[PDB]
């Protein structure tokens, strides 16, 4: 029904843009889902991601998919404002999410109207399908998941990090190969139901 979403390569990067997309921050509640980072080596956008809500006036309330219990998620995802997921590895996200049932309960909340924050892995799966992201993050780490049809959430395919070093030639090759829509280090996608727009923080 509704759709609210903020979709980013690296929340620390447009956090101005996202205080320009939603109002009246102070004291609004995030479940902030870091399930995608912890299958990974490099991880200093986890801590920048939550200490930038932190500095708005977000209260940050951690659940890890990988872990929590459905009763848990099922809950946390209910009570809270927002809902934050942050870079990592795509298909572990995806895997985890599908296992838990929780893709579904991600969905009926943004349905509701609960505004989605997508960042790198968050952004890619709101696409129809990850396949496009396999040569930025490997499927090794995702032993279990056998189909690569996501959220859904719109038409197209977010490839982040785009024409950004390190990921200058990755996403280059992913264009060619593969709607494709790329946003930079510095976009933000703002999606408010049919109504999409790219902003550029410079």
């Amino acid at each position: 029904a509704m759709k609210n979403l903020f979709l980013t390569s690296s929340f620390k990067d447009v956090v101005p843009l996202f205080t320009e997309f939603e109002s009246n921050l102070q004291g609004k509640t995030v479940t902030f889902i870091p399930t995608a980072s912890t299958v990974e080596e490099v991880t200093f956008y986890v801590e920048a991601g939550k200490k930038a809500l932190e500095s708005l006036g977000l209260l940050v309330e951690e659940l890890d998919i990988a872990t929590e219990s459905l009763g848990e998620i099922t809950t946390k995802l209910r009570k809270n404002d927002f809902i934050y997921v942050t870079g990592g590895n795509t298909f572990f996200l995806l895997q985890e999410l599908k296992r838990t049932g929780a893709d579904k309960l991600i969905l009926e909340e943004i349905a509701a109207g609960k505004l989605y924050i997508g960042e790198s892995a968050g952004a890619v799966i709101t696409s129809p399908n990850i396949a496009y992201i396999q040569t930025m993050d490997s499927t090794k780490k995702a032993v279990n998941l056998t189909n690569y049809d996501a959220l859904n959430l719109v038409d197209f395919s977010t490839l982040p990090h785009y024409n950004n070093t390190p990921f200058k030639e990755i996403t280059q090759k992913i264009v060619t190969e593969y709607q494709i829509y790329p946003i930079s280090n510095h976009e933000a996608i703002f999606i408010r139901g049919k109504e999409v727009i790219t902003k550029r923080l410079s």
